[PDB]
């Protein structure tokens, strides 16, 4: 049994009338096909193209480019200032290296601006993540610009884009486990389960200790309103089984509080909608 009618219905009342464009994508483990909301929108991803990122350094792990105990230069000075990275918080120091191991755990799981960027320079650019996603066979996405460039202009962030078809493939290859080694890919897994954003979003209205691997996204707010609010995630139903939802709050006017809620209300009706079919 897949997306049914009261499926649809309750995403429906969740959305209807809330100033923002809300993109859904649901894709339980008996469906065929993903159902989705506002399939035809250019959702901005913000940090939620760490995920892609991460998939692309690790594959490069994979074919030998890069070693996760490869080491990184990170100076305080050189890198992105004035943005956010537990990363230039936890390690003192003028000049340290870390591995990229590191990196891609402060890029996923912590949602770091610095690792972000300079995994994006080992890899070979945006150029080099638009590349991959493509190369998935994902067509209706775009990644053209870093977090530099994102925290220059605010505008640029519309063009690192995704569609909610294009974001239910993507976390179908990271969950199905057939892009990455068995070692890369249960690394990838742990940082995304590990990580403590966005409590109130796919997490939000689960019970507690439910299994979610996800990568949140958020934009600043400009005339208030924030561009985007996102997360894309598997959620762990009691059998085992993955449940995707990704969840893309676009150009709301909303309150913060309200566009995690939207997000957090889809993820318990697709969840709910699992659940009746067991116990
Ligand atoms: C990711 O979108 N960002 C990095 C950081 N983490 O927030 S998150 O949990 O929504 O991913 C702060 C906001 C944002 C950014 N400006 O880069």
């Amino acid at each position: 049994s897949a997306q049914s009618p009261l499926l649809k219905e309750q995403i429906e009342t969740i959305v209807t009338g809330k100033k923002a464009t809300v993109g859904v994508a649901v894709w339980g483990p008996d469906d065929l096909e993903p159902l989705l909301l506002n399939p035809f929108e250019k959702f901005p991803m913000q940090s939620v193209f760490k995920l892609h990122l991460a998939m692309l350094v690790l594959h490069q792990v994979d074919q030998g480019k890069l070693d996760l105990n490869q080491s990184v230069t990170v100076n305080r000075a050189a890198v992105l200032q004035n943005t956010w990275s537990p990363m230039m918080k936890d390690h003192q120091g003028d000049e340290f290296t870390v591995a990229v191991q590191q990196l891609l755990q402060y890029s996923v799981s912590h949602s770091d601006n610095v690792a972000c960027d300079l995994l994006f320079e080992l890899v070979g650019g945006p150029q080099a993540l638009h590349a991959y996603i493509q190369s998935l066979g994902v067509k209706e996405a775009a990644v053209v610009a870093n977090e530099a460039q994102m925290h220059a202009d605010d505008q640029v962030q519309y063009q690192n884009w995704t569609s909610m078809k294009a974001a239910a493939q993507v976390l179908q290859k990271f969950e199905q486990k057939k892009q990455l080694s068995e070692t890369s890919q249960a690394l990838l897994w742990k940082w995304m389960v590990e990580t403590t954003t966005g409590p109130q979003r796919l997490k939000g209205l689960l019970p507690a200790g439910t299994i979610v691997a996800h990568k949140t996204g958020t934009s600043g707010v400009r005339a208030g309103k924030t561009a985007a609010t996102n997360d894309a995630g598997v959620i762990m139903l009691p059998d085992g089984r993955p449940l995707l939802v990704a969840v893309f709050v676009k150009d709301s006017a909303e309150s913060e509080r309200t566009n995690e809620a939207i997000i957090a209300q889809v993820a318990q009706a697709a969840y709910q909608f699992e659940l009746k079919k067991l116990s």
